[PDB]
């Protein structure tokens, strides 16, 4: 069960969604990251770090953004069979945890592009406005992010997020 605080991560941002991993850190899918804008969340660009690959992208800004939050742990993916949540946030605010079986870490080619990801099964799908949505699960205590959501096949039943690098 993630608590609010958690789904409070989860952020409209572009064509789709982010996630403040800490006060400091946004991550999101690099394809929904609006083009020609010349500032994030009030901030000029020159104000931000940015990095980017294989559809991953990660915000650092240069004050913290999200003060009431704690730093928490992301990951490379996760291992083959962890059960993540998918915290999916809809335009009419509902929110849609989705429970997803992950496969193998891999490079793939979505619609020409090159995604550095992670497959996994659903165990209610995902839809084009969904795209940057956190894949987590909790290790123990504490919730940790391994993905943000990338792609799902024409069945819907597999879905991809990227990872970092
Ligand atoms: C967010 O931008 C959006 C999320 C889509 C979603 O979750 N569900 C929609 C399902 C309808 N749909 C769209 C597509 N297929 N079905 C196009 C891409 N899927 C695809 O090609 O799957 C084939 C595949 C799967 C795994 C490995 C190799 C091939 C798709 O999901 N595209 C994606 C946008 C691209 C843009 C460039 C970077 C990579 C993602 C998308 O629509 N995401």
């Amino acid at each position: 069960h993630a608590p609010p605080t958690l789904w409070s991560r989860v952020t409209k941002f572009g064509s789709g969604w982010g996630f403040w991993v800490s006060p400091t850190v946004f991550i999101t899918t690099t394809h929904v990251v609006p083009t020609g804008v010349k500032e994030f969340f009030g901030e000029p660009l020159s104000s931000i770090a940015i990095h980017q690959a294989g559809e991953f992208t990660q915000f650092r800004f240069s004050k913290k953004m999200r003060p009431d939050l704690t730093g928490m742990v992301l990951e490379e993916g996760c291992p083959e069979g962890t059960v993540c949540s998918v915290l999916i946030k809809r335009d009419s605010g509902e929110l849609l945890p989705l429970a997803v079986r992950m496969g193998a870490i891999a490079s793939m080619r979505i619609q020409g592009r090159l995604v550095h990801g992670q497959s996994g099964m659903l165990l209610l799908g995902t839809i084009p406005g969904d795209c940057g949505a956190p894949y987590v699960h909790k290790r123990g205590n504490d919730w940790v992010v391994c993905g943000v959501h990338a792609a799902a096949t024409k069945s819907g039943n597999t879905v991809v997020c990227a990872v970092q690098a």
